[PDB]
């Protein structure tokens, strides 16, 4: 599967969400956002094989366009099929408000 | 748009579908089919930023999380959202046959 449950290894390199907490100030020093001082947006890297979940068939030819040229960028594109939001606390003029993001965090990449 | 039409420029370099004409035979090396000699698979490359067509609100976030830190290779991954067949002639032991395969191109990419 390629989750963020059998991403989390140390091995294998196709399209595998990879942990990518994010400290919302740190990385994108977001300042509308006051907490949580970051959260696990995760993300996919890695290009995609011709046998991985691959969905369209255009991932499974540019695939081995890429496997075939050694230094092509061209390879497929994982993405984070699914997502999940976030609850945070960010201030409006002086009051402090609570939401939940949506699709502000990955539970599931693929090969589009 | 992010589409083969207007992402057949010179410049820009965020989720614009890139021309990626595959030669069955040159770059996929492909022995199945015969005919034709190739075809415009396409293909997306470049990031994409935080105004772009972005789909999830996780390519909003993920997006500047890379365009903060350079040299981070986490941004997140345009791709190919429409697809084209593709009218090729392969052989079966010895009778020709010719059919139509199913997304072996590309029409308008995204940013998943």
């Amino acid at each position: 599967a390629l989750d963020t449950n059998y991403c989390f290894s140390s091995t294998e390199k196709n399209c595998c969400v990879r942990q990518l907490y994010i400290d919302f100030r740190k990385d994108l020093g977001w300042k509308w956002i006051h907490e949580p001082k970051g959260y696990h947006a995760n993300f996919c890297l890695g290009p995609c094989p011709y046998i991985w979940s691959l969905d369209t068939q255009y991932s499974k030819v540019l695939a081995l366009y890429n496997q075939h040229n050694p230094g092509a960028s061209a390879a497929p594109c994982c993405v984070p099929q699914a997502l999940e939001p976030l609850p945070i606390v960010y201030y409006v003029g002086r009051k402090p408000k609570v939401e939940q993001l949506s699709n502000m965090i990955v539970r599931s990449c693929k090969c589009s």
